[PDB]
């Protein structure tokens, strides 16, 4: 059914047509898998010999030039460009250096570390350092390597209830903390084993782990734990509160909602809008028609899914 070289000729048809055709261009990209839109792109400088990307951002301006550039990317090509533009200067954004570190997994980060040296000539690691400081920078290093251990065959009971008296020893037991601890255990350890050791914690400590983070540290260390916890116990969810977080009250925090929709679209967006719905009571649909406008608003509706 997919056509690239028919999909190109509409586009370009559409960047031609007098004032922009922006509905054909978004009809067509947000409907095509990121896949499909590296064949797009192939086959448009193939055919007019002008690259894709470029002939886009001439045409297109403000939010939908932004989300219609990101789709144009590999994943690992986005997500080293938002991480290089979370860094850029004293990179203050260290919400979403956190967000993108603490939520890929070790697949991804292989990727992402590979593409950010190819496009940047420079390690990802430090440049990290460089906006990092502090048991901070140690957590964010660490995550970054992608280095996390596997799945066990047999899930290892014993372990599991280490990890956890650890975890409790190392904070809510003890005046002070030993982060090296916290670190070690929650950068080292499978996902899924995580998951049952912050259950098993709740067995030592009165605090459930988040809250235990909260009492425990401070900063964008606390910030760096918080949201590696969260999506530990339950990913899609943690997407979810962003995305609200995002848009809830005046205004929108656009490089957030842009970066989840265009990252998330093709990998867990359906589990998102559940856990989205469930919490907020109104769909990640309605949300998104009502904080945007326009184009904008229909390139997202359309990474959304469907209504909820
Ligand atoms: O939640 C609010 O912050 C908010 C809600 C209320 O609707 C209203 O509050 S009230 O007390 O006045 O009643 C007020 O509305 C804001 C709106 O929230 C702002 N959006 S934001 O910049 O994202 O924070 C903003 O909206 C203007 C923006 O330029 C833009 O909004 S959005 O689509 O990014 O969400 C939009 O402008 C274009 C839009 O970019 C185009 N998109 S396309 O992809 O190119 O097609 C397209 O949709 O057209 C619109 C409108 O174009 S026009 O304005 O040139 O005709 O909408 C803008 C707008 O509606 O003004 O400002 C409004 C109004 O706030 S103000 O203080 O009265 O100026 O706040
Ligand atoms: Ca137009
Ligand atoms: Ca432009
Ligand atoms: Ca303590
Ligand atoms: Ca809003
Ligand atoms: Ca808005």
């Amino acid at each position: 059914n997919f056509d690239a070289e028919r999909d190109a000729l509409n586009i370009e048809t559409a960047i031609k047509t007098k004032g922009v055709d922006e509905v054909t261009i978004v009809n067509i990209l947000t409907n095509r898998s990121n896949a499909q839109r590296q064949d797009i792109a192939f086959a448009y400088q193939r055919r007019t010999k002008k690259e894709l990307a470029s002939a886009l951002k001439s045409a297109l301006s403000g939010h939908l030039e932004t989300v219609i550039l990101g789709l144009l990317k590999t994943p690992a090509q986005y997500d080293a460009s938002e991480l290089k533009a979370s860094m850029k200067g004293l990179g203050t954004d260290e919400d979403s250096l956190i967000e993108i570190i603490c939520s890929r997994t070790n697949q991804e980060l292989q990727e992402i570390n590979r593409v950010y040296k190819e496009m940047y000539k420079t390690d990802l690691e430090k440049d990290i350092i460089s906006d990092t400081s502090g048991d901070f920078r140690k957590l964010m290093v660490a995550l970054a390597k992608g280095r996390r251990a596997e799945d066990g065959s047999v899930i290892d009971y014993e372990l599991i209830d280490q990890d956890a008296r650890d975890l409790y020893d190392a904070g809510v037991k003890r005046k002070g903390t030993d982060v090296p601890k916290w670190i070690s255990i929650m950068t080292e350890r499978s996902v899924p084993h995580l998951q049952k050791v912050f259950d098993r914690y709740k067995s030592y400590s009165p605090y459930d782990m988040l809250e235990s983070i909260r009492k425990e540290v401070k900063g964008d260390l606390e910030n760096a734990f918080l949201n590696l916890v969260q999506c530990i116990q339950n990913k899609p969810l943690y997407f979810a509160d962003r995305l609200y977080d995002s848009m809830k009250g005046k205004g929108t925090r656009d490089k957030v909602l842009i970066r989840i929709m265009v990252s998330r679209s093709e990998v867990d967006m359906l589990k998102i809008r559940s856990e989205f719905k469930r919490k907020y009571g109104k769909s990640l649909y309605y949300y998104i028609q009502q904080d945007t406008k326009g184009d904008y608003q229909k390139a997202l509706l359309y990474l959304c899914g469907g209504d909820d």
